[PDB]
């Protein structure tokens, strides 16, 4: 196994971040980075990556969270982030 976790303080614009998070919901888990948007605080500071995975908001680690629990602590942040991810480069499955 092996993964890179690193973080990101980010302050929104019009756009907000500029990113699209995702993760399955319904009856391993997680929230992960699905795109960004063009021009935005999130592609303009480089770092993050389509597939990251988002495990922590602004001192908040989701790790345990449901999915959409995690969505929620996303859309109610203000307009300064700071998010950690993780990055998984190997895997055993």
């Amino acid at each position: 196994s092996m993964s890179e976790t690193f973080d990101v303080e980010l302050t929104k614009n019009v756009q907000g971040l500029g990113i699209t998070i995702a993760g399955y919901i319904g009856d391993p888990s997680g929230i992960f980075v699905k795109s960004i948007t063009k021009s935005s605080a999130v592609e303009h500071d480089g770092r993050i990556q389509i597939g990251d995975q988002i495990i922590a908001v602004d001192g908040t680690n989701l790790q345990g969270f449901t999915n959409q629990q995690a969505v929620e602590v996303l859309r109610h942040t203000g307009q300064t982030v700071l998010l950690t991810l993780m990055r998984r480069g190997e895997t055993s499955v």
